[PDB]
């Protein structure tokens, strides 16, 4: 959703909007990483439980990355907000700082 | 999606109903708990990048917070599915198995 708001919601001029998809990019890529975990985990978790429905090792593992995965994501997502507030002109970034505050203020609420 | 997906898919016997309805209350103020702990922490950021819009240590430890909720909120959600088996006739557990299995095959793919 927060990835979702900034990037509608900030007017980028050519040379911004370059670099900006060059960050998505390799936003992309560590989200993709993360998904590919967060995957794998819950094909463990379906085996362990169509085996046995207990809380055993295999599934402690498996939620172990699940939980992992989860905080990954939220990490990922904070640090690429940053990223492309780096990619703008000094001039352009109180605009997407206004964006964001609200986006996560909408988020404390 | 899975407290959901299992929700709107299962027969609910009688006795078995009043019973989840139960656990669904139990689980609910778990989750309450683990929303506020999240708003606080969106909070936190939100004042930290109104005061300062950088990677500081204030926003380091409200990411470390979201992290954690999120982390939590997956075990939790878990934790609680299979609570909600353990209150059903033995008759009633296949198919809510199958629910969870084939959700958690999706989430895999
Ligand atoms: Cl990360
Ligand atoms: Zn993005």
């Amino acid at each position: 959703d927060l990835h979702e708001i900034l990037h509608e919601a900030v007017p980028l001029d050519a040379n911004e909007r370059e670099i900006l998809e060059l960050k998505e990019d390799a936003f992309a890529q560590r989200r993709r990483e993360i998904e590919t975990r967060l995957r794998a985990a819950n094909g463990k978790l379906a085996d362990a439980i169509a085996k046995n429905p207990a809380w055993s090792p295999e599934v402690e593992a498996a939620t172990q990355e699940v939980e992992r995965a989860a905080g990954d994501l939220q990490r990922a997502t904070l640090v690429h907000v940053f990223e492309m507030r780096a990619g703008l002109k000094p001039e352009h970034r109180p605009a997407y700082d206004r964006v964001l505050i609200d986006a996560l203020r909408r988020g404390s609420q």
